[PDB]
């Protein structure tokens, strides 16, 4: 029985480029987390309490996703390498603009997973593609959700009355098409 | 004991023109169903989740109505003839325009029943008029309901804020005058 | 942030051939639905009430599958295109022959998914393969189930007594090997 | 306030031909009742206990229908005239033949109602057509049910094994397509 790079018994070696890609992706999830925290603060600063609560939860969830990936590296007997985290964007001119950055951040998180997926397929790493499959499934739902929130906010067309209504929807937990 | 056209024991023969009218009406109900599906999709594409949920349910209900008619033909020992279904309308310029098509579709479904009813009366088919009576009753309620939804949407006069409020009413199941 | 063809924010563009393949597949599911409705009617016409109830449920389930696909196109910000639906087959010489068409219809539904799957893989659309994976899983179970029902009916070898026994199994919900 | 023929206050006079038709129809229901009793006995004599229980219940139900009509005449302030009841048919060569007489008896009961209905319409007696409407509705269900039982028995093609299976269905209360 061989030892993997993190010292645990090794079920199958992992290509170093794939390892690097996963470690990088963990940073993407952590960065999405602190981005959503920054968005939650921006909303709180403007009394958009429902949007604040929503993004506060998204920040915690994105962190959980990151930890989920660190557990996979542990399971694969690979080393983690927690990286420097950039500061998030913190200023937007409107809620519509914030929600556009949010949607983009969610789509970019999926693209990151997609590139890890493609690398695993090139390396015939079926453990990794299997591991990623439900995460892609969840990304589809999150993209659908953020397209919903963005589109609803854009429909409001900057009217504070409509934005207050949507804010109250979010506070109530009405955050998807259902 | 004689056999009816579908092979079952025949309680009373049905006029072929009336049979044809019922088979055609089944197509009308199936077409209303796929129309409401198309409307549900249009609403989902614009984040009008309450309207989406409403029309999703209406589509399933209209299909149930169609099946209800197929069961009557079985009960009358008559053949069904499930027909080619046209593609639904799928594009509208506004929710008000969609709701107008919806109201028209509901009124046209009733007119179809009315013409079957008149044919049955001409043929003294009391089983059929009795069978249709509660369906007309339900059509009155549906017409009242769709007049309510259409009128409420028109009252909104295209204001997104009012349309979001109505959308939330529909998501909550508030779909009639009550 | 770009807009997709259905107007929603676009997380990732979809190849038009893949879009066409999915829209076509939706028609396959809708056609399986109305086929199972026709089969339910054929069974009802011959007093095979358990088979009638079974196929009535299968028709509703196949429709749900179709709607499930329309929701995916919405989630991908792609347009739906609900198509003309052909009339189903409606005449069979025996229950064994009906069950053979049913099994074939189920296998053909899977083949349709398989061809969409292969197109998505050619286009590296991992959202779509992930979306399809559980549907293939369900198809395996449905194929196993329909092979069971077909084989059991063939074992009966046209004996009405055995077919009445199987009919009662189906009415009771005994529809799989378990 | 005028008195009706049975001595009660009269809300609206009834045409004597319509009265006679209703009194005659009551006899039809009473005759169906004793016919089903005779059928229940025939089945009991051949150990077809499920068919016996079914027809025993049908006999009681048909009597209830007759009494329901006597209550309508009372409500209309009209006299009842309970008539001589013919002896029922009591001999059949097979269960299939009995079930054919049963189906015919049910269809003939509906025809009787239909002729009363037509007379009421000729006389513009809307109370009577309204009164008859749910009874026609129930007749449709009974015709569907008896077509089911007859067809299932004919499918058995005289095989005692299949007839024992159907007998047990009836004992269990499985008497319709459902
Ligand atoms: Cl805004
Ligand atoms: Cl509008
Ligand atoms: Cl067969
Ligand atoms: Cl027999
Ligand atoms: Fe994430
Ligand atoms: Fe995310
Ligand atoms: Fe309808
Ligand atoms: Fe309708
Ligand atoms: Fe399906
Ligand atoms: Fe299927
Ligand atoms: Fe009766
Ligand atoms: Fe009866």
């Amino acid at each position: 029985v061989a030892q993997g790079p993190n010292g645990r018994a090794l079920a199958e070696s992992m290509n170093p480029d794939l390892l690097s890609a996963i470690q990088q992706h963990i940073s993407i999830e952590r960065y999405a987390s602190v981005t959503y925290l920054a968005m939650s603060i921006w909303c709180a600063e403007r009394e958009l309490a429902g949007f604040y609560q929503f993004f506060d939860g998204e920040a915690k969830d994105e962190q959980s996703h990151a930890v989920h990936f660190t557990q996979y590296l542990i399971a694969r007997s690979q080393s983690n390498d927690l990286q420097t985290l950039d500061a998030p964007r913190q200023n937007w001119d409107s809620l519509a603009s914030l929600m556009a950055t949010a949607f983009q951040m969610e789509a970019d998180t999926t693209s990151s997973i997609q590139s890890v997926y493609a690398l695993a397929e090139r390396n015939s790493d079926t453990r990794t593609t299997v591991f990623l499959d439900p995460l892609i499934a969840a990304q589809i739902q999150s993209e659908d959700q953020f397209a919903y929130l963005l589109g609803r906010v854009k429909f409001a067309n900057g009217d504070p009355t409509a934005l207050l209504v949507i804010d109250n929807e979010l506070r109530a937990g009405q955050t998807q098409r259902g």
